């Protein structure tokens, strides 16, 4: 049915997620960090992007919603390292949690969201969105599981008229991804399905 790429996608985005909140910055290189959470691992994230390059200095905390990019490991000297990729932010709530406007099309008809949760940090990385659009998509609308779902995008409109937006046939592109964006200025989020 579907080809080797579309299966790449849909083991990528069925996936869940790493989340830690108020981990703390270890240490900060060109194109990674290196992040102790408050559970005792630590994460190595690395941002393949110029224009997505944290600058968050050592001891500041910060959120981490991130993907893992393999297996976690245990050290010779007792230590669990998370292997992850971009999804760090600061730590700042919104008074109120709020739900993002999410519609989405499979072939032009509307299909309704299910278990579509609410945000309650100010900002979150672009890729965070990618993967929480997406995999709203594969488990709630079967995206990637047939030929006949397998292209699309999304689109986020900003208040100001700004716009971004992702090719669902696609990965997300790491290397020119753009910073955090703060989440109550959204204005919609749209979804197709072709």
């Amino acid at each position: 049915s579907t080809n080797d790429n579309i299966k790449d996608l849909l083991d990528w985005y069925s996936s869940g997620s790493d989340t830690f909140t108020n981990s703390e910055v270890l240490d900060n290189s060109l194109g990674s960090m290196r992040i102790k959470n408050t559970d005792g691992s630590i994460s190595l994230i690395i941002f393949p992007s110029p224009y997505y390059s944290p600058a968050f200095t050592k001891g500041e905390k910060v959120d981490l919603n991130t993907k893992r990019t393999k297996k976690s490991q245990h050290t010779s000297e007792g230590t669990y390292i998370h292997f992850q990729i971009s999804g760090v932010t600061n730590t700042e709530k919104l008074p109120t949690p709020i739900e993002l406007p999410l519609k989405v099309k499979v072939h032009g008809k509307d299909s309704p969201l299910k278990y579509w949760p609410k945000f309650d940090k100010k900002q979150l990385a672009i890729s965070t969105l990618d993967f929480e659009i997406r995999h709203q998509l594969t488990q709630t609308h079967g995206l990637y599981r047939s030929s006949d779902k397998t292209g699309g995008y999304w689109k986020i409109t900003m208040n100001d008229g700004s716009t971004y937006q992702s090719d669902l046939s696609k990965k997300f592109e790491y290397n020119t991804e753009k910073p955090p964006i703060n989440i109550d200025e959204i204005k919609t989020i749209e979804a197709e399905i072709n």
